[PDB]
């Protein structure tokens, strides 16, 4: 029956972060009534705008209809501008009465979203709890990776933050578990008495973890160049999906319960192996169509003779009871043949064969991106007059089975938690230095001795030896499967 | 290099199932290119036809095509007559040496189909085995229900058939075995690891085996009042599937593993008791569009008064490791809802709920007919800015994934077998006799006490009482799940 004030703060306001994602999201959320009634956005950055600019170059990213027109009226009016560096005690105190002076606005839950470069970090969360921070409603924080490009140096900002703000204020974004099918890892896994007792190391070959993209570097390699594909992609996206395939049953779906199943699996793996790890950088296609005849050393932005691999493949085990022994492939690369992000799972061979080695290995696959589907392949029998055992499958897929449904971005969920105070979908520190120190020994590795990487054209697959190591440690293909799409159901 | 003569004589020719099943199904395999190149076939009737009557009353059951004008010639001059009567020494005589005279029919295999009614099965086996074996090639006969009424009375008949052929000369039919999904049973089960470890009374709630007719007496009501549904469908059909649910795994895929296994299953469950079971008999719907108006006692065939129902509910258990306290619902029923014989699995609750009694027991369904199917239902989350976890479907669809694939009658799939000697889709003599022991004392019961059935009107799923028969042992129904077919995959 009683409503707090909250206020969104756009930190770096003027960046095309914000433009392009963060001020169209909170639109979004503001527009389907999803955020507490009385709530201001309010943008702080050293440009010095005015809140027609801020709209004028995000309402083009807003997908607006002519009915929304009085929702953006009063989104803009609730909107507000401050300027200011991000050091400046001064700035800061300009900033913090701007709040107070709104309604109820000592009171209200200050948000504070950092769309800044990792560069300001320290001098932003400092200053923000020194003169910032409401001393009646909550503080929290949220924030983009980089964080830290090691252990040693995620160490360094890790406990500056945490020097200033407790867990429950903090918000590590890794947008891959604002994703619906990432999300939906654990209903399939403990709601399922199906995909239950068959989740062990006595039922399961191997588990792949895939994230690919069809495109190069596309102009800015320069960037990429400094971060490289483990601390891009492997670190986080595809290690925080194995947490949520290899973690034990939370006490509680809550934060708490579900981040310490997390971190408590990553505890238990070791620092990646270099005999464990595959590293590819594209080259072009000469038959190629255009942009994708150049490969990674032709974007002159690349310095001349980077070792730079744009693909990588990294096999991970987890030392505990139930998986003990499988295989964990960490899988992505760029220029390769398709967008795709992807969960398999490849079970073991059935005994006591009756099918003369006509069986093929049983594999549950949970397809992220694009087009959301989960599908178990198995093996069913050559419908007609045959017995002879053939690969089927059970498949369940949305765009056909949920068409009206309408799926909403990682962001959208990602800044709803955050009003509502759930944590699950936040990187915890421990989460994060377990990852740090999988990973680093070798980053640093690749560093000291310019390993040239493996050459594969701009659509491959990526380098032949990638399959070579899956093959190696247990997950084997046969190119048998067939699959049709439907018709006439 | 080299291959016998065959000879299929058809005993009983003149009547329908020979004309509208049997003549047809040995031309469609004969068309079908699936027969030894040296087949004949010779048809054996009181009636004295000649092999154009054969074919003018069979060829409208054929399908025939016109360029199929030159196989139908081959296939009736493949084709011969032979009058005689059941039981006259005289009459075997000549049958005998017609099929002698018959290119290399001294050594030809002779398989001899018994399309005639249960009241000759005695004068015919008899006379078969002592004129018209061959000293040369093998000797199969094929066997109709019934195979006697009740365990007493089927072992007379199993007995004098035993006393003259040996189990690998006898094919008992029941039509289910040589079904498509039915025969695929095995194939799920045994080559899915998937669908392995999870095959137990640890994780199976209950096990239903319905069987639907939309259709009640239709005309001639007479003929059912004197044998009943438990005789009919649940005795045989029913059963069968169970023995292929419950099953354990096959030394082998042959005959004397497979059935060893099956009989093996009969022998652990106790004769049906009267508290396990739901009567029932349809009135008829004064809505009802026109013949489905008229219920059970409407048929002027059948008796006035006749206690007999339509309609049967049991509950039966296999005292064994795997399925001890698993009810296995057996469910059959005529003037019903639709048309759908059907297995499922519900799976039990998980343990240690974290989704707060949102989440449904799993359930997997195998659909035999009609429009071949298997699917599992899974909780999955519901799509979009929803955490609650809902009802979905990892589904498997004949007539979509398979719409080129032609899918054959269980009469061309059990008669190519025994041409080529398989005989698990076959009813053993011992599952036979184990099948009578559980279902006689109740028959005899039902014989002795006129239950007045359950009435329930011509369409219902049946009476209420079988719903709560169910719910009782354990299955239970919520009627949460919705399900949409689909659309532009
Ligand atoms: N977009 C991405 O791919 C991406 C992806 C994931 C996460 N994020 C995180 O969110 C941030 C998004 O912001 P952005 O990508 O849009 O960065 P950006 O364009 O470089 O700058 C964002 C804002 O910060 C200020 N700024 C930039 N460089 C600065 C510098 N060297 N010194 C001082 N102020 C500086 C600019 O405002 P003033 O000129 O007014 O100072 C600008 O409005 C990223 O840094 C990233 O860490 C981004
Ligand atoms: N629900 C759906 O919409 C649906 C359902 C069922 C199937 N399908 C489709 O049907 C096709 C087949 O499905 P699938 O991809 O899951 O199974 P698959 O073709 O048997 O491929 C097995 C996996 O091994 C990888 N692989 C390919 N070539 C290899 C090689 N030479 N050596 C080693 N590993 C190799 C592939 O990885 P990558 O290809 O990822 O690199 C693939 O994921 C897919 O394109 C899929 O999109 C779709
Ligand atoms: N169609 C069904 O629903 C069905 C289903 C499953 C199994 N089957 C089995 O296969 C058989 C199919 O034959 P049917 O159903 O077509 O039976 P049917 O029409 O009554 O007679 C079949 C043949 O046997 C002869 N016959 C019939 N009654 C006789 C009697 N009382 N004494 C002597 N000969 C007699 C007739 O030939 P003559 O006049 O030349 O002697 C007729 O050509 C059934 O008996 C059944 O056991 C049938
Ligand atoms: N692959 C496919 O084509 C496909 C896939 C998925 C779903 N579907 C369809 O979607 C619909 C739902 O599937 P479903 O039938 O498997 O699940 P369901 O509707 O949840 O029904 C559960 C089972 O309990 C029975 N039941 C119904 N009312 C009951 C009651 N009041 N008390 C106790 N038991 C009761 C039903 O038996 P009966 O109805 O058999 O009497 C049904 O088989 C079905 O019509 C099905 O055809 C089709």
């Amino acid at each position: 029956v009683q409503s707090d004030t909250h206020i969104f703060i756009i930190m770096g306001a003027s960046g095309d972060l914000a433009k392009k994602k963060i001020y169209p999201t909170i639109w979004w959320l503001f527009r389907d009534g999803l955020l507490p009634e009385n709530t201001f956005i309010v943008g702080y950055a050293r440009s010095r705008l005015t809140v027609a600019d801020i709209r004028k170059q995000s309402e083009p990213f807003f997908k607006a209809t002519p009915e929304e027109k009085l929702k953006l009226e009063d989104f803009f009016a609730r909107n507000s501008y401050v300027a200011g560096q991000y050091d400046d005690a001064a700035s800061y105190q300009r900033l913090n009465s701007h709040m107070n002076a709104l309604h109820l606005g000592s009171q209200a839950n200050r948000l504070f979203y950092l769309a800044l470069p990792p560069t300001v970090y320290e001098a932003v969360t400092k200053n923000i709890h020194e003169s910032c921070m409401s001393q009646i409603g909550w503080n929290r924080i949220i924030v983009e990776k980089p964080f830290g490009r090691d252990l040693q140096s995620s160490d360094r900002l890790s406990n500056h933050i945490s020097s200033l703000f407790r867990e429950d204020q903090i918000y590590r974004i890794d947008h891959y578990l604002g994703k619906e099918m990432v999300q939906n890892l654990m209903v399939l896994r403990f709601a399922n008495r199906i995909f239950g007792p068959i989740w062990n190391r006595d039922n399961i070959a191997c588990v792949i973890l895939t994230f690919k993209e069809p495109f190069g570097t596309e102009g800015r390699g320069g960037y990429f160049d400094e971060f490289g594909i483990i601390r891009d992609v492997m670190q986080n996206h595809l290690l925080q999906m194995l947490c949520l395939v290899a973690m034990e049953k939370p006490a509680s779906t809550n934060s708490d319960d579900v981040r310490d199943e997390k971190v408590k699996v990553l505890k238990c793996i070791s620092e990646v192996q270099a005999n464990n790890v595959v590293l590819g950088q594209y080259v072009g296609n000469p038959d190629g169509e255009g942009e994708a005849t150049k490969g990674y050393l032709d974007d002159p932005t690349v310095p001349r003779g980077s070792t730079t691999a744009t693909f990588a493949a990294v096999v991970l085990y987890v030392e505990n009871e139930r998986w003990d022994g499988v295989p964990f492939i960490l899988r992505c690369g760029k220029a390769l043949n398709e967008r795709k992000a992807e969960v398999r799972l490849q079970f073991h061979d059935v005994a006591g064969d009756i099918f003369h080695q006509q069986c093929k290995r049983n594999e549950l696959v949970i397809r992220v991106q694009p087009n959301e589907a989960v599908y178990t392949k198995m093996m069913t029998k050559k419908p007609g007059m045959f017995f002879n055992p053939e690969e089927s499958e059970l498949d369940l897929t949305y765009g056909n089975r949920y068409k009206n449904v309408k799926l909403p971005d990682a962001y959208e969920r990602l800044i709803l938690d955050v009003f509502c105070g759930s944590q699950m979908h936040f990187v915890r520190s421990d989460e994060l230095r377990e990852a740090w120190r999988i990973f680093t020994p070798l980053l640093h590795q690749i560093e000291l001795e310019k390993p040239k990487p493996i050459p594969y054209i701009y659509g491959s697959r990526g380098p032949t030896e990638a399959d070579e190591l899956m093959k190696r440690v247990g997950f084997q293909y046969e190119g048998t499967y067939k699959w049709v799409n439907p018709h006439k159901l």
